[PDB]
């Protein structure tokens, strides 16, 4: 059991959760790869009586007849048909606990309030776009953010999966420009790519909203316009730089990821986007100021007159604040849900201090908890962590294309 | 079997067969990282042809007369003793190795500039102060730092070890008060109540440098008040903020590690301090704005009249940048040599792709080497880590008490 220690108080838990973990990542008592970026009816039975056991733990009915007899019923199901069917309040159990067990995630406080849309039953790409609308309607709220799933039907012998092709509902295009820089988000160049080969007429600008690209089972992705009334964007300006708005930024109010997969008992959902809120840090240092995206830093270290020739001038640390700053002020200004890493990080510390009692333990990646800027300025900087994959789960797959 | 390794900033691919080496096993496996964690008997003739093999390699002198004689003459001393020593070239090979192989070092590509100082004929806290003093003189060097080690006698069984009670040779008092807390460095309250114990006469002081505590074999340790011209400081000031140096804060010039154990050949040296030059960071992020520090964030946030009453006016953020400025200004103003955290971690990049070349790959704590500011401005946070113990290294070893 590893003993973990906080270095900001001193104090000292074990990590007994982790003895569970049922997968297994890429590490080993030879080489840590804990940085990396990406790390049979018999096997589905253990899976699901697992998870079948985190149900009924939950609901404080482990071992009870309602316990063996769901037990049985998933054995006969998967012995009549290779698989199985989760009762509505199996599968939002399943998809919170997949976010709680998300240990590359910070906002996991939260992880109890998520509100989860059994889409199950979708049947066409057409219906998956309405299911798609309502949830980024829902989930906006006019600004007010509300944490949201929606879950389609799961992978199943004799049928293609449902896929989104976006990595995330909301995403800005990335045009391969006549002197091979982009115009945009570079991040989005081969979704881009996709989406016009697949009919859509592009833009030119650098904030240009995509178009969804969505496959149902063994059909090609099918192309569908988000309602530009649907995507809250928040211009970019900030409190005492007024020259900052003229830089004409923009980013767009939810993170709505949805290439990911949901695993839960043995389960596969490879389409179930789910969206919480952004915490500064994404918009204001990475989307913004990574070199391989908007990478404004410089531009904007050159407005604030800072002396760029030299480093040990911190023109890059202080040009990095400034974008947070406006990032923060204009979300705060538009009234659409926003947390500084600070914020973040804190409650944060909460989380897993209320899961030391809760579970023993709490999978986390520090190289990921920790905010890109000000790092030691917060307090998870200072707490050591154990990363561990538990099920249910959200998990990387490859791209359709 | 080789790891691939990816940066995301350029999408260049590399992979780790180095890694294929590691011996001291780290504390991951397959079902948990513990990554960010800071602590996870003729055995002896292994490691010593292990070790010789590694010298002959790097001298293109491999499986010649010369190879071969020195494979005999160690394997003698160690059947007729039961240890042997190591030739001053090798000992001079093994420190420059450790240097290299050390995972959390941001600075090697300094590796091959080492000045290594042999007081293995040493004996007693007399002739330590002595050693300790040409090195501080030496690597101080009027500001212009060397790196340098200082090498003491190797441990040998039956008798007891040398040991420098400081962490650091340069060290700062902490001392408690009517009400437990700290004036000083926090970080050193310990040893310095045991230095106070051992007859040592307390400051008044947040800036009093403590007394060497140097141990011979056997006996007892011996205080020894550092000769003040040998300790060279460096006041900090702002370069526009004029009122930052009333807040009468320094820092010593000389970041000299005299905890930690050199081990070579499978020889073990308890005391072995080396020393570089600081990375600005180090001082004005850790040292002073750490909570469990100096302290001095929000201190210096007053007096820059920020809004301390609400995190997302990211009010840390800019004092920590703004402390940082004061640290490089005034180390620079006083001739004291430093390094950015931006320099620092582009020669590391360098560093990585020469070592790619030279041995295929390197060892590098991913969590060490991102700095606690700013930390995906820099190039090393896109770039992808493997982490491992390759020998000659430095290792970590108990108080000793
Ligand atoms: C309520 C506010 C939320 C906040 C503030 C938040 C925060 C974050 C942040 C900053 C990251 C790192 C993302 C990146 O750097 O690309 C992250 C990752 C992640 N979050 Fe959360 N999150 C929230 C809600 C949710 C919800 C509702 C779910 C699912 C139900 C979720 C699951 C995940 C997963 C799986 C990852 C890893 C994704 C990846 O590796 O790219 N989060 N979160
Ligand atoms: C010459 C310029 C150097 C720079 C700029 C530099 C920078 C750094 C930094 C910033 C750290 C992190 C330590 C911490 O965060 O407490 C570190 C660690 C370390 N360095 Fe270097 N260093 C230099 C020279 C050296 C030398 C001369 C040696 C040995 C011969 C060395 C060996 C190590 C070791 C063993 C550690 C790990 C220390 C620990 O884990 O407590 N470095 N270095
Ligand atoms: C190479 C490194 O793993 C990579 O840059 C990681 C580091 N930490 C991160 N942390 C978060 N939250 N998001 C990220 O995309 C990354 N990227
Ligand atoms: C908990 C965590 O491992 C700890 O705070 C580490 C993180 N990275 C670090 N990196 C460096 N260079 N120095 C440190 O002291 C630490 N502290
Ligand atoms: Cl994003
Ligand atoms: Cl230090
Ligand atoms: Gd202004
Ligand atoms: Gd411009
Ligand atoms: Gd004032
Ligand atoms: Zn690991």
């Amino acid at each position: 059991f590893p003993r973990v220690k906080n270095w900001e108080v001193g104090s000292i838990t074990y990590d007994t959760l982790s003895a569970q973990a049922q997968q297994d990542g890429p590490c080993t008592p030879r080489r840590c790869l804990g940085s990396l970026v990406f790390p049979a009816p018999e096997q589905l039975l253990s899976q699901a009586r697992d998870f079948i056991n985190q149900y009924y733990s939950s609901i404080k009915r482990s071992g009870s007849q309602a316990h063996e007899q769901r037990l049985q019923e998933v054995e006969a199901e998967v012995a009549a048909t290779g698989t199985y069917q989760l009762r509505e309040s199996e599968l939002v159990f399943g998809a919170k606990q997949a976010w709680r067990n998300a240990p590359r995630c910070v906002g996991r406080i939260q992880w109890g309030k998520l509100q989860v849309f059994d889409a199950r039953d979708c049947r066409s790409a057409q219906e998956m776009f309405t299911y798609i609308c309502n949830h980024i309607k829902y989930a906006t709220n006019r600004g007010n953010l509300r944490s949201a799933i929606t879950v389609f039907p799961q992978r199943c012998p004799g049928r293609g999966d449902f896929r989104i092709w976006n990595s995330q509902l909301v995403r800005y295009a990335g045009y391969r420009q006549q002197d091979g820089s982009v115009r945009g988000d570079p991040a989005n160049v081969e979704i881009t790519e996709l989406c016009i080969q697949h009919g859509w007429t592009p833009g030119n600008g650098r904030f240009d909203v995509l178009p969804l690209l969505l496959q149902a089972p063994d059909e090609p992705p099918e192309l569908f316009l988000l309602p530009p009334e649907l995507v809250l964007e928040v211009p970019l300006e900030h409190p005492t730089l007024e020259w900052f708005a003229a830089l004409g930024l923009r980013w767009y109010a939810l993170p709505a990821v949805s290439n990911m997969l949901l695993e839960i008992g043995g389960l596969e959902f490879p389409a179930a986007p789910f969206s919480g809120w952004y915490m500064s840090t994404q918009i204001g240092t990475r989307n913004l100021c990574d070199p391989h995206r908007y990478n404004i830093l410089e531009d904007v270290a050159v407005c604030m007159d800072l002396d760029t020739r030299t480093t040990s001038s911190l023109w890059k640390d202080k040009a990095a604040v400034e974008i947070n700053v406006a990032v923060l002020h204009s979300y705060q200004l538009a009234k659409v849900t926003i947390v500084d890493h600070h914020a973040a990080t804190a409650s944060f510390m909460k989380h897993l201090e209320n899961e030391q009692k809760a579970r023993g333990g709490c999978p986390a990646d520090w190289a990921w908890i920790v905010p890109p800027i000000s790092g030691s300025l917060t307090p998870v900087f200072h707490q050591e962590m154990v990363n561990y994959f538990l099920s249910p789960a959200f998990r990387y797959q490859p791209d359709p294309w």
